């Protein structure tokens, strides 16, 4: 088992390994062993092009048995220039074939991600900021895939290209040159990686300050008629010119470091061009080596080096990559709280009862909020759920959803313990109307038609109409094609409301629950969607819990909570007649409605 | 000057005096050393490769191993040491120039910073943080990035194209040179088109990335509603096919990458394979030695090393000149509202307010106020209210003179505020806005904002004064308690009471509340008003106010009606004359009965 190891880079790359060998596609294993062989020829015909030059220059110094020279000469650097030439093709074919292998599989790790996020328990509450959230998945987008190309597109050749190049020059020459250039890259990576750790530090510091100085001009600008107000220019353009200037230190520091590790670079590889560039010229002196081994060593050793001139950026971005894909991996590998059973059934709702059979629930274990509370919802009846603060009454809705379970007892519907369905079954017989109903960057016709996967233009009219939407989208411009939510129409509270009754409409499912429905509209408002509600309400079972007792004063029957346990039941009448917990309760409300309305 | 085609040499041409600014002897000093370590740099690896040839010549001529050795040697080591001291020359000058660079984009920002303060409001100046953040971001990589690329690669490699000109003229060639420079411009050419394609290709590819990411998060932030209609299937199918369209677009985006690379080395290396057999053939008849064909080989990959990049850089480049055009723009947007030549400061010894017919609109095709007349007496509490079309909105504007008159006047005491200086003016007023804004920093430096030195014993007072001290009390730090976000969240009495201490920091003789009420519930808004009539103890008052009930103890009440004054008096002559005003009055009663009735 994988996931049985040490939490480090090798483990991160071996878990995204199968997304690279699919096993599933085949089409992609082909392109990833193409890319390979891709890569095998590049290095091939950059490994050999080196020789061509070598054997060009013997032509010319020894023309004693490679005649006519000119000839042999010219056929070796024609061969050379084509092996440039055919290099880059290599490569850029590799790259080109293999960018279709990377796409793939980093979208469906994202894919994988995405469905696993929309498994977890809602106790993460995922609803922050829409502008942060994208920077961050932004940010980590670029580089996981940053990371992807530099491993297998800098890295894995310089390693096939640094042992091709051990393997020749200890057949050839040495074996003190492989000594000397093994001890080269060496002492480069080292140099390399400890510069770049002091200039990964200096790098946030100096991006920290530019988010400041950016962030008190923007301040600044966002504010233009109060920095107006109280002649705030010179003060503004101050505190923009010292946040300015710290900023400018920074990067003025952090571009200088740049500089010494590229010193510190050049003075290794060029001290390793001095050394071993003496080695072959007073090889040649003994009559060991030709002259075109000189220029054979030379090309070999910048060709090698050429590559790891990023080493810096390189080990910078792949380190972080591997950094934020851990935390992909950590994601996916997050518990799942609210799972299916085994081979679960599916809800069956012939006759929609709703039962709680002495539930105990809190959302911690250290705050308990329903103490075993139970009660009977009959089919097709309108009951309300009210009660004080403690009462726990926030907590049905989300219970009956199994957005959460009991800690004891059960849920049933039709006699069948939701907790041994399958969720979606289960969501499918259930409707809401939230207090704060959400609407999606996208049509208000996108909106009403998302309660149902296929929804017909029809069906939407219909709900629109049952909600009495319709018209008020009829005298807009593009009617449903209004673009609604943020960055689109400001929708009004009632008219919110009245699309999420619509939505719910789409769905038509056998049981309703309007959750604190109207508690965000004014009184008008409020009044008006109460008919609306009252109407959808018809012929399914429903529950409404309410905070104004007023709103719901028409129920079959009521359920009245008080700390966590079902304290009051009955109809408005028997309830008001008792001089209990809901005649109190009323009584107060009213005497506030009255005070309220006093202050004219 | 400004007349001139206005293409990037204009922009440039107009950055150059921030390079070179003449005021600052130190960074010109350090342009003169850059530009030094680039000559010093360019000497270097143009020399280098001569290192080369030589040594290759010592040791084909070349008779035996005779002191052909220490020549080598000798040669080879100089070649080493001249490449290590290029490296380290140009990286000299990228050290030495940074703080030029740095200090140059900083005072163009600077400049703009103010001029910005300068122009005038109607510039929509209202947007959401994350857009305007990210775009001054997105241009201020930009311009660094196009100021880079410019300064040191294409000037240098344009150093180093003519050196290689002048030096494959005098010492082969000159067909050669032809060759290069040929190759030179089919490679500059062939890079140029294929980038422009490049680049719609990307700006289609980010496009997509967006809209995929965009379906994402909204998902995510709506995890809620998605469990509610079991929706999870399909907001997944709807990621995927985001998803894929964005994978097609990088793809086809990265092999336009691969098409311009291959295009760049067929031409490098047709020259490459040209000018090589050339050399080669030279050598064949005794007039060009083997050390040339390593020498032109250097040159050459050494001068298209730098334009290994040009695609990128050309758009880069492309993209700065733009951007930087921008800020010119800004610099250059002629300034609404300024004050007149010479003006004297506004004196406030007696504090009056005269409207004197004053017609104005913010278009020119629709009028609002159509010639309004008024006068208030220092010291009164006044009101103005009017139904929708009065034109009561613009009072506040216009005293401020965030906008002149078409026609028509407004003074303060004797002295019409157009003819004197905005900031003595703007000195004698005091504003409590519908929504107060604040800062995000304390609530200490909020309140100190109303006046530059402002003490914390006069923060304190005012505080005091709006009666917002207490609150401030119960914070653990008090008034070095962060406001704003990511800070405490006030509430709208809080917000107005900061708001109303500000104004108190400034003490003003004239004080405006501009529907200041607005935004506030009942039970605030009548907890404010009393705050609000102490702090008018001995100023001249302006409540624009669109609940008549909270105005109606006013000394007296302006009545706007289609951008003039319709009806003046107190709130009981005003019921009295049965006109315009209690027409109102009558209306919001009967309004305040119905919500109590339901
Ligand atoms: C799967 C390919 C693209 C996925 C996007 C990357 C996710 C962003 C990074 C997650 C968290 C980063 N970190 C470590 C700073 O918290
Ligand atoms: C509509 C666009 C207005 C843009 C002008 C704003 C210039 C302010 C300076 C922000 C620069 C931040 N910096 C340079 C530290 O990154
Ligand atoms: C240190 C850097 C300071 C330079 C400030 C430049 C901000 C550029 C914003 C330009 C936006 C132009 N536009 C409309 C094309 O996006
Ligand atoms: C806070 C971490 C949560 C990240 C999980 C979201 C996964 C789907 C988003 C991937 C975005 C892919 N993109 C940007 C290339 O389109
Ligand atoms: C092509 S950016 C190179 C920067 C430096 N040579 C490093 O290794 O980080
Ligand atoms: C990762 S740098 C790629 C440079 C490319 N040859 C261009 O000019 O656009």
């Amino acid at each position: 088992n994988p996931k049985d190891a040490r939490h480090d880079g090798w483990q991160t790359l071996k878990r995204f390994l199968p997304y690279l060998w699919p096993a599933d596609n085949a089409v992609l294993r082909r392109r990833v062993v193409g890319a390979i062989l891709m890569v095998l020829l590049g290095k091939a015909t950059t490994l050999a092009l080196p020789f061509a030059y070598k054997k060009a220059v013997d032509a010319m110094t020894l023309g004693g048995g490679a005649q006519p020279a000119l000839t042999v000469a010219l056929a070796f650097v024609l061969a050379y220039a084509l092996g440039r030439f055919s290099g880059v093709l290599f490569d850029n074919l590799r790259n080109i074939v293999f960018e279709r292998v990377g796409q793939d599989a980093t979208r469906h790790l994202a894919e994988n991600v995405f469905a696993r996020l929309h498994k977890l328990s809602l106790r993460f509450h995922l609803a922050r900021r829409t502008g942060e959230v994208t920077k961050v998945i932004e940010r980590g987008t670029k580089s996981i895939d940053t990371m992807l190309y530099f491993l297998l597109f800098n890295i894995a050749p310089t390693v096939i290209e640094l042992t091709a190049v051990i393997v020749i020059f200890w057949l050839n020459f040495g074996l003190g040159l492989v000594t000397a250039t093994i001890l080269a890259v060496i002492a480069y990576v080292w140099t390399t990686r400890t510069i770049t750790e002091w200039r990964t530090h200096l790098r946030e510091k100096m991006n920290r300050l530019d988010g400041q100085a950016l962030a008190r001009a923007v301040d600044s600008l966002l504010n233009y008629e109060t920095v107006k107000y109280f002649g705030a220019e010179s003060r503004e353009e101050a505190r923009y010119a010292s946040a300015a200037r710290a900023y400018a230190d920074a990067a003025v520091k952090s571009e200088n470091s740049l500089g010494l590790l590229n010193i510190a670079q050049a003075l290794i590889v060029n001290l390793l061009m001095a050394g071993a560039m003496a080695w072959t010229v007073y090889g040649w002196s003994q009559g060991k080596l030709t002259v075109g081994d000189l220029v054979f060593v030379n090309t070999y050793l910048t060709q090698l080096f050429r590559p790891l001139d990023m080493l810096g950026m390189v080990y910078r971005t792949i380190r972080q990559g591997l950094i934020d894909m851990a935390e992909m991996f950590r994601l996916i590998d997050t518990h799942i709280e609210v799972a299916d059973v085994p081979n679960a059934p599916a809800l069956v709702v012939n006759r929609p009862s709703v039962t709680f059979d002495n539930v105990v629930f809190g959302y911690d274990r250290d705050r308990e909020i329903l103490h075993g509370l139970s009660f009977e919802v009959a089919a097709g009846s309108r009951v309300a759920i009210v009660g004080p603060s403690g009462a726990g009454k926030s907590t049905i809705a989300r219970l009956l959803f199994r957005f959460y379970d009991p800690w004891e007892g059960r849920i049933l519907i039709d006699g069948q313990d939701i907790a041994h369905v399958t969720q979606t079954s289960l969501r499918a017989a259930l409707g809401i109307v939230p207090q704060d109903s959400v609407l999606f960057n996208d049509t208000i016709g996108y909106n009403i038609a998302y309660g149902r996967d296929g929804a017909s233009r029809a069906e939407v009219d219909a709900a629109a109409k049952g909600a009495a939407i319709a018209d008020f989208i009829a005298r807009l411009p593009q009617g449903y094609d209004t673009e609604v939510g943020e960055r689109g129409l400001k929708l009004s509270g009632g008219e919110k409301q009245r699309v999420a009754i619509a939505r719910t409409l789409v769905k038509n499912p056998p049981i309703l629950l309007f959750d604190e429905a109207t508690s965000a509209l004014d009184t008008r408002t409020e009044q008006d969607i109460l008919s609306t509600m009252r109407a959808v309400a018809s012929h399914r079972t429903t529950i409404s819990i309410a905070h104004r007792l007023s709103t719901i004063a028409d129920s079959d029957t009521i359920l009245v909570l008080d700390q966590g346990r079902l304290a009051e039941q009955g109809s408005h009448l028997d309830l008001l007649r008792r001089d209990g917990l809901y005649a109190e309760m009323w009584a107060r409300q009213a005497a506030e409605s009255a005070e309220v309305s006093e202050a004219a």
